């Protein structure tokens, strides 16, 4: 049902720079994904970079110091952006890994509108000469824009309008410096930090200046591992028969009255060589919603400790602590809000176990007596255990941290470390100067909107099973009523026109609930 | 895994004619599925062709006349034959439709047996000289042996053992002849019949007769409709914009005090060319549970009616008669036992509504008043159902009679109409006659095990949807405990070694239940 | 109660074909006396309870059906000068199973037979059974919409 | 809300009132009996049939006429202002399409 | 997506049942001959007084 | 299932099959005293490079047991069915330090030892467990608990 | 630890049915005696000492 397009193969105004393209097509071996989305960008800091420091004293909760930019960037890192809850059912019903191969961003059809304010109403008018700067920074020369987690991402629905955020960054970490900071302290290194603290412009590169009629287009090679989805049945201390005798011999020394004692290991149980994974479940959160509470801080101070008991701006806050833990509390699972309104106990989905048996492990230390929970379990060797299981709202990527050595990466939210994640387009509007008497700078208002699509082809691999049974898939069924008068479906939308969000974890339609693997 | 196989190529005693097969390989356009029994064949009627006539008066429930046969037969026509539940659920889950393509069996690694009986112990020893005789009756020259929902079907488990049912066939309808009947009747068609009955015996053909180091093989090629896996989330009837006006007018007529009115026809409600599929809803069933109590019952009669009230034994019953309408009583609901050894309240397994709007249709008939149910929708233009949704326990074909007019076949059990569906393969082990000193025969007591596999090659076909939603599929989650002490799920086995049964008809799996058609 | 169908009566999915008994003919010997009478009328009914000169007769209505009297039955003569019961050939039962097929419809108490039985899904049936002195064909009528033809004397 | 209604259910046959003529508006202002159309028998002898069924002694107009072998009918004419097609249901098992209203 | 100086385009290949225009003059039963004598039998049961 | 309660000494489940199968996993199996004292006073180091299996000289005897002696006879049509998994597609047989491995000395019988394999956690399921928690994720367990047949493939 | 250690070897006997009146399953009692042969290649690397 593609129509033929009509009209010259040239360009200008008049003539669009590209159409719509959306949804899915599934194979065996790859997945192929299209969004397109309209995004609106307007412009930031009136065209400034500015810095900002809160000065700590718990008014905003901690010291932070960021500078802001004219600028604005494309996140699109999560994976509710690139399925549909419908392709994303497929996905993990029908596949035991998959991973991103190839990307392709187009940013097209521009429109530069020229905001005519006059008393209480407001015109837009097309100015056709406006460009927009466009850049990819595939090289990460540039502090990244985005963050997992973050809401400015690509918008669910295909049909919303996706406002793009202003880029920004933390140049140094505001709490080693505090400038006169105590008297008798002498500060110097504090004043070392301040005069390398790095600051960066993206002037400092080169950029594409699109006009309406203009497009561009961006391509990635994803090299990445795969993100499996299967199930654990059973632990892997559990691989063995228990009908069969072993040879290995328990001796247990004297506990009080009780005499030591030798003898066979019992066939029902037999000894493990497969340890628990990491996990660090000691920690408890600190203080009131307003500060960084996570349970561990991780903190980087040069000079003489003194952290202020509560982190002060010392460093940043590490959670989820408990890894492949089973968590003892609400506090070690992950948490998050469908929505941005999400306040409270209202639009939160709290994770919950997968039911796989290489997750929500733990550790029991024998005394003579009885057996006690090990709070911190730390890396060890023969630790096998699964990762997070990814929803549909997870975020898909993180970036390496540049860094001499690191040990196994494995993000506990369940995002992919990655070497070289695809590159952040950054995006802002050509400053267009209004001429003025005095030497304050004046500007034309404008704003933006284009159509941007993301294309990824998903390396996808079927799974085969000996089992005989049924094995669990993700249903409809699972899916709950709400909206006004609570008719509507969990994916459907409202009467208002609001999109229902899932209420649970399962309705998120995690992986490595479904198809069973055997250890 | 597969090990290569020494001793040489030749045949005999000794080497086996074939391996086992087992499993399933799914694609995106065939699925093979493998599968191997073990069976066991014995001695039957005394390697007799003998009849039997029931002679009514209630005593069986009616008039049967039946030729049994020294022959029995392999029956595969079933889906649990062919699919393990796991199998199953990804079929009914991943593709949209799938039709048999190709068929292979083999009977191979044949075991003749000595039965050797002493006092209070028996003995079996090779008797290596004796055959077996097989053929597949492809042209249906002879009577079917097999008719859909029989309990003669292969075994589910693979490890079962499969014991062959004794063929035969009804060569007359036997309340057609009374023999005697009425005096003063003279009977005189009745003989008609009796002179014209035919009589079959399978050694009117050419057999294959197999030692025990020989085997056979039977391919067949499927010229087959396609089972649909889909559902309707709408009728036919709403398939409007109810929002948009309609230019179609509805007159009513004048209804006692109410003065006859003419007006556009409303948006919401318009107007359908398509009309509820065909069903018999007005009959009920007859009689206790030894007679023949179907709702409808079809008889021939080509003499002076007196079908004595209870049906006697002219005709067979219909059932179920609903076919696409929704049924209004428990009687009209497909129902069967799991297990040989089902009775009452205990192991029947009922049919649901599949929620799929193709499906439990009615009609009402508008009086001026109301709107009353129509008992008999017959078959009329511009109907449109789907077929009965068909489960993993369901007959897969039964065979078109050979008839010169025919309407629409769609069988309302779901078993799919063929022309010419895979040919019986009938087997019988060789009379082995015993010197005797009398002329009364007497015969060697022998008994054949060997194993026979079936290959099927099935033509699928996958699913593309716009759904923006997560649609239905099959979950083990749906799955019930069973067994002693109720702690072993459906399809695993119980401590004794007892096989679980669905207790629920959606826990068979029904199709057209998961993946939504847009009408 | 519930049960297991016994296994001398299994279930069947195939119906009986279709047929119509329930009219009778009318009138004496010099009308139109076919039980069923195929009218077209453009304007206001008013058949004349006689059927008039609207339509034409039906006959026989009883298709494959098992035909419950003689007039259900074909019949004619073998001579143009055939009168009454003298040359009057009657078809009679030619002992097939496809053919004089019957329908009952079960109460909970007893079967009745069901009149008419239209066309259904899964019915089969046999042709009628042409003898020697069967017309062997009859031109189809040039129409948008027809169903299964299967004329009930027999032809083709 | 159940279901929707059929109509018009006639068929081919005579319409006995003017509840089973197709009728409709020719504008989108038409109301009441201002501007509707009713359609009026063709004078084409496949249309308007009637089936009597004979008692032994008089004939009875048989009410509902189902699908049955050796039955020809002509379609609904078709005016200028009939629609074209409707789209066939995706389903497994239909009888003949002939949509009374008279669209393919 | 179309700009005012684009244009768009679609093609369908009808494969289609005709629409008849055509009158039959005649209802389909009365394509006899109603000089010609058929050799088929009316039998009438009896019907009250009247006999078969 | 054992359902705990100390008698065994904790809560098992295993479903136990009709096969039986070879353990070579121990180094005793390998190399004679003799062998090994050789590898490890004249080698630094040393690995398995390739590995070859065959089954041989089956042989197949009927067991005829009348009262107090019992008989041995060859069925010489039996067969035995044989096949490797290589995918590690079912439940591995062996775990290290089990008895079932091949004989030390090289005249000793080798008597096979039974297939099973635990298909959950018992623990997990206490099937009622405790009556306040309304155990969910306890049956949510059971009803994926996978069940593995052997005969599921291809066999010699 | 391997990823991929030499597979499991299954043996089982063939079933072997015996008739019977009942529907309990009776089978042949029977039993398989045979010679396995395992063969390895071991990799070996022999040591060299400056030891005195």
């Amino acid at each position: 049902g593609t129509g033929s397009i009509g009209g010259g193969k040239g360009s200008g105004v008049g003539i669009s720079t590209g159409g719509w393209v959306g949804g899915s097509h599934f194979s065996d071996k790859y997945v192929v994904t299209k969004n397109t989305r309209q995004f609106i960008t307007t412009i930031q800091n009136g065209h400034l970079y500015k810095t900002e420091a809160i000065e700590t004293t718990n008014q905003s909760g901690k010291s932070q110091r960021c500078v802001t930019t004219p600028w604005t960037y494309f996140n699109f890192n999560q994976y509710s952006c690139h399925f549909s809850p419908q392709d994303w059912q497929r996905l993990t019903n029908e596949y035991k890994r998959f991973r991103p191969k190839a990307m392709q961003v187009k940013i097209y059809n521009l429109q530069i509108k020229q905001i005519l304010s006059n008393g209480a109403d407001t015109t837009y008018n097309n100015d056709l000469t406006a460009g927009v700067h466009i850049f990819c920074d595939g090289e990460h020369a540039y502090p990244n824009a985005s963050h997992p987690w973050d809401e400015d991402v690509m918008p669910d629905l295909p049909y919303k309008t996706w406002k793009l955020f202003q880029y920004g960054y933390i140049p140094i970490e505001n709490e080693l410096a505090d400038l006169d900071g105590n008297a008798a302290g002498g500060n110097a290194t504090e004043k070392a930090l301040l005069y390398q603290m790095p600051f960066f412009l993206l002037e400092n590169s080169d950029h594409q200046v699109l006009r309406t009629g203009e497009s561009t287009e961006f391509t990635f090679n994803f090299d990445c591992e795969w993100v499996n989805n299967e199930r654990a049945y059973i632990p892997p201390g559990l691989m063995f028969n228990p009908k069969v005798p072993t040879r290995r011999v328990q001796y247990i020394r004297q506990n009080g009255s009780t005499a030591a004692s030798t003898g066979r290991i019992q066939p029902y149980s037999k000894p493990t060589s497969w340890m628990t994974g990491p996990g660090l479940l000691s920690a408890q959160r600190v203080g009131p919603q307003s500060s960084d509470t996570a349970p561990f801080m991780v903190c980087t101070n040069p000079e003489g400790t003194h952290i202020n008991t509560g982190a002060a701006g010392f460093g940043s806050g590490f959670d989820p602590p408990s890894g492949c833990l089973a968590p003892t509390n609400l506090e070690y699972k992950l948490q998050w809000y469908q929505t941005p309104e999400g306040t409270g106990n209202n639009g939160n989905i709290i994770a919950n176990p997968s039911l796989s048996m290489l997750r929500d492990q733990l550790l029991y230390k024998g005394n003579q007596t009885t057996y006690n929970l090990v709070g911190d379990i730390w890396m060890f060797p023969n630790q096998v255990w699964d990762r997070f299981p990814i929803t549909r709202e997870n975020p898909i990527w993180c970036k390496k941290p540049r860094a001499d050595k690191h040990t196994i990466m494995d993000p506990f939210d369940g995002s992919i470390a990655m070497d070289h994640p695809p590159g952040t387009i950054f995006i802002k509007m050509a400053k267009i100067p209004v001429p003025t008497a005095s030497n304050a700078d004046s500007y034309l208002n404008i704003y933006c909107t284009g159509q941007v699509s993301c294309e990824i082809v998903w390396e996808v691999e079927r799974y085969a099973t000996k089992n005989w049974r049924p094995e669990r898939r993700h249903t409809a069924l699972g899916m709950s009523l709400g909206g006004e008068s609570n008719y509507t479906p969990t994916y459907h939308v409202d009467p208002t026109g609001a999109y229902i969000q899932p209420t649970s974890y399962d309705q998120c339609m995690p992986v490595k609930t479904n198809i069973n693997k055997v250890l």
